[PDB]
């Protein structure tokens, strides 16, 4: 089973996050929170990563799991009515780097077409 | 001179005076989203310093930053807590003083710390 990593670590990441763990071991001072989330990222065989909104945080674990070469999934609703960074939406490869639009309702179909 | 990256979430005064006062010290590079991805990292690439406003939280710039610290660079990101937001502890915890720094700043004073920074 393969060790995933999820970025950003209310309510829609725990559905994202109980339906990662039907697929494998989820394993998600400031110094100390960035070199223990740098060893999870480092160990993670997926990255899934919700980028709706706005983030320093999530922007920074993509860029150290794409120089990781890790395999990341990116989930980014646009019924928010944000427009998408072009550095996230440009990275996208459609295969080791994803960005999956999608709508509140159909996280659960997505993650199993994604995961299977 | 030395290659200069700059970034900033997409205040656009503050930017052109934090690039106003890198042209002094480089040639700053950063002065279909395919495309933008690889001029960005190619601009990343052949960067000596890369320098990022971190006060607006993007997505954008903390990626850049991810990739900057792959490509082993000299970073400077400049945060301003009058601001009232509270920097992110990814960003704060990514800082080692040395090749990885993160500067607290008053808006007066961006002319005067960016001459700090590169006459040191
Ligand atoms: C490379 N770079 N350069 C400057 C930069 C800022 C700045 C301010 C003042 C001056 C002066 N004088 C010069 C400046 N240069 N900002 C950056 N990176 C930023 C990283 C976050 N962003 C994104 O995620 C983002 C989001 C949506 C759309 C796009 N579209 C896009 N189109 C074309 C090119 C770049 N981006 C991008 C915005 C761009």
């Amino acid at each position: 089973r393969p060790a995933l990593y999820f970025c950003g670590s209310r309510t829609l990441y725990e559905r994202i996050v109980s339906r990662l763990r039907r697929f494998g071991t989820v394993l998600t001072g400031d110094r100390l929170i960035h070199e223990q989330d740098l060893e999870w990222l480092q160990q993670a065989d997926v990255v899934v990563a919700e980028v709706t909104q706005p983030s320093l945080g999530v922007g920074y674990e993509l860029g150290r799991a794409v120089a990781f070469n890790k395999r990341i999934l990116c989930l980014f609703r646009p019924q928010s009515g944000r427009v998408l960074s072009a550095m996230i939406r440009g990275a996208a490869d459609g295969s080791r780097f994803q960005v999956w639009d999608y709508e509140e309702g159909e996280v659960e179909a997505l993650l199993d077409r994604y995961f299977e």
